[PDB]
This record gives structure tokens, sequence and C-alpha cells, in this order.
């Protein structure tokens, strides 16, 4: 029943042309920037571009539920909407109002990302709600660097910690051949739906249960890697989330673990692509030293676009925050002074540096190169 409402989802997304609805609204100079462009900031200038530019057509309602959450009366929906309203509801993608007489949205978000049609986690961008599925900025930039027309169908990728699966259903675009692998149930689930979401199965894209470690021991080869792992390092004593918090001293443990296997997993001339906010002092982030010895061990060419750089005093609010809220903390508890020194004493972070990592095996030019602005 879940995979005959998703199919009928798609069905009502192309009649009535979402993807393109959705690049309109966002226009191109935004569009992989961030999936967080419709919010709850800006959620009313969406339903005012679909009341006054689109007329406030019904056949534009059931998707509003979906983007935004806005309510449709349940008798104002198109007929062929409304039996697919009722499906969502029953699959708990959207909500129904007491009385029945509206649908609404739930926990799940629509978007566009990179030519696939996503459904997020909406308590990122809406509400005040813990979100259990990571999406952001750094998932579309890891994504962005990827050179699209050297993937053959026949290339074997992998995205490692997929959450919504937006990577893996990038990859699918162009080879034929995709592993997506997570340990949570709600991203496991997520990305289930996104993959039939965009007309693939399991013939082309695979997805797993399977901790990132044990997939990076295994015997599979890869052409193509993608991970944005964990990787937010908290003061010891704290819980994260699974998909916020990194292993390890520094919270880059899954950082290590991956790239150290890099030339057994990848073939050779393979690449891999990576994202994490990297601390470092001013002159750049710490872990782009640890990764000389790829250079000088294994020959591999190792590219870092580092596209967005905050001091760490501007960290300490965010990470605090979320802290907080993650973990139902009150709000008497001080957690900035613990983040500013665990910043200072562990981490040696100076600054945050969001850093995309491009790694290639068997390089005719290895090296390190670091691009600033
Ligand atoms: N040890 C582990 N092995 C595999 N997945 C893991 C893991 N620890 C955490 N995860 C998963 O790692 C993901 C990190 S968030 C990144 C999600 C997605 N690739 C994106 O770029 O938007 C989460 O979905 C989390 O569930
Ligand atoms: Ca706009
Ligand atoms: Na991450």
């Amino acid at each position: 029943p879940l995979a005959t409402t998703i199919d009928r989802l798609r069905d009502y997304l192309d009649r009535v042309g979402f993807q393109q609805i959705y690049k309109y609204i966002v226009a191109v100079n935004h569009y992989a920037v961030t999936p967080a462009l419709i919010t709850r900031n800006t959620a009313a200038s969406v339903h005012h571009f679909f009341d006054s530019r689109l007329g406030g057509r019904a056949e534009f309602a059931l998707l509003q539920c979906l983007m935004t959450g806005r309510p449709a009366e349940h008798a104002a929906l198109p007929d062929k909407d409304r039996a697919l309203a009722d499906a969502l509801v029953t699959a708990g993608l959207l909500r129904a109002s007491p009385d029945g007489r509206e649908v609404s949205g739930a926990d799940r978000q629509l978007i566009s990302a990179f030519g696939v049609d996503l459904l997020i986690d909406r308590r990122i961008h809406f509400g005040g709600e813990v979100h259990e599925v990571y999406i952001g900025p750094d998932s579309y930039w890891m994504l962005y660097y990827i050179n699209a027309s050297g993937i053959a169908r026949t290339h074997r990728a992998v995205d490692l910690c997929t959450g919504s699966g937006i990577a893996a259903l990038y990859l699918s675009l162009f080879t034929d051949h995709v592993l997506a692998t997570d340990i949570g149930d709600v991203p496991l689930a997520l990305v289930e739906i996104n993959r039939r979401l965009n007309r693939r199965d399991a013939g082309t894209m695979e997805i797993r249960r399977e901790n990132l470690n044990d997939t990076l021991d295994g015997r599979e080869r890869f052409d193509l890697l993608t991970c944005n792992p964990p990787f937010v390092a908290f003061p010891p004593g704290y819980s994260g989330t699974l998909y916020s918090q990194g292993t390890g001293v520094d919270g880059l443990g899954y950082m290590r673990d991956i790239v150290g296997r890099l030339p057994e997993v990848l073939n050779p001339g393979g690449s891999a692509y990576l994202v994490a906010d990297l601390c470092g002092d001013a002159h750049g982030p710490h872990f782009l030293g640890e990764l000389e010895s790829m250079v000088t061990g294994h020959g591999m060419r190792i590219e870092a676009f580092i596209d967005h750089v905050l001091p760490a005093s501007a960290q300490v609010g965010p990470i605090s925050d979320f802290l907080r809220h993650a973990a139902g903390l009150p709000a008497d508890t001080d957690i900035a002074a613990d983040v500013q020194a665990f910043q200072r004493e562990t981490l040696r972070a100076d600054y945050y540096y969001l850093t995309t990592i491009r790694l290639q095996t068997a390089a005719q030019n290895p090296g390190l190169r670091m691009l600033r602005r």
C-alpha cells in the first residue's frame, strides 16, 4: 500500500509540474545553494505566490500541503488529488484535521534538489521539535563538486550515511549501480520512500542497513564514493544525535575511517567526495594536515574546497542551542562555557571551515590542493 501511495504521489507531482514550480519559486541562483529555502520564515510568501501568481488553483492545493504544510479543504481538492490525500494521511505523510474537513502537513516537507524530488524532515525548517533526518547546505555542496559527465553507467557508486537519500539519488541519475547505506530507522524508511518517488528500485539502487566501518572493511570496490558523515564534536558528557555527533576526540573519527580505507575501497582512479565542517586555525582546517600521508603514502590527489568560514565564537550559540534542544536540558545549564573550553583546549578551533574534499586514487597529478577565497 505504501508503494502504491508513493507511485500515486509521483503521478501527482508529474501532473502539476512540481519540480518546475519549486525551481521557479527558489530560482536558479538559489536552487543548489541550500535546502533551507522554503521554511517557516518564507512560507507566507510561498502561499502568496500560489494565491496571487498561480491564482489559487485547486490543482496546487495538495502540493502546498506537501511543500509548506498549508491546509487545504478536503472537499476543495480535485477528485484524483483527494483520494491521494487520503492515502497520504493513512501513510502518516500528511495530517487530517480532527473533523476530517482539511488536509495539512505532517513531519515531511517536499523539496527538489539536484534534479531529484525529495521528502525531508519538515522539522528542520519548521516548528519546534528536533528533527530526526538531516539535510543541509553541506549536503548540497558535496554533490556540487561531482563531475557528472565523468560517471559511466557501469560505474559502481556508494553513498555512505545516506540520510534522506539525496546523494544516492543524485548518483542514480548517472550510474545504474548505487549503494546507499545508513543505520537509523527513520532515515532508512525515508530513503526507501524517496527511491520509489524517483522511479528507482533495488535493480539500480540498493538500500542497506550497515555501519559505515563495516562497508569500508568489505570486499566491494567502488568507482565513486560520497559521504557526509556525522562530524560535529560536542564536549564530553553531552548527548547529540545520530546524524550530528562524530566519533573520536575531535568529532572527525568517521572522516579518518573513510580516508584510511580509500586506497582499498576505491578502484584505481576512483574518486571520493566528503564534506565536513572542519576545525582549524587562521591558515586552514587541521584535518587537511592529516591528508599529506595519503598524497605521499598512496599517490592520491586531494582537493579541498572551503566554501564557508566562521569564527569559533559564532558556533558557540548554535552548538549550545542544539545540545540543549536535543537532550531537553533546562535553560540554566552553562553549555556555552563548556563548548568554548572544548573548542579551545581539545579542538584548537579558532575557525570552522565548511570543506568539501575530493580524493582520487592513482592520480597522475598527485598532491594536496586547498582552495580558499
Ligand atoms: N556509523 C554509521 N554508519 C552509517 N550511517 C551512519 C552512522 N552513523 C550515523 N549515520 C547516519 O549518517 C547520516 C549523517 S547526515 C548526512 C545525510 C545525507 N548523506 C546528507 O548529506 O544530507 C545520518 O543519516 C545518520 O543516520
Ligand atoms: Ca523566492
Ligand atoms: Na554530517
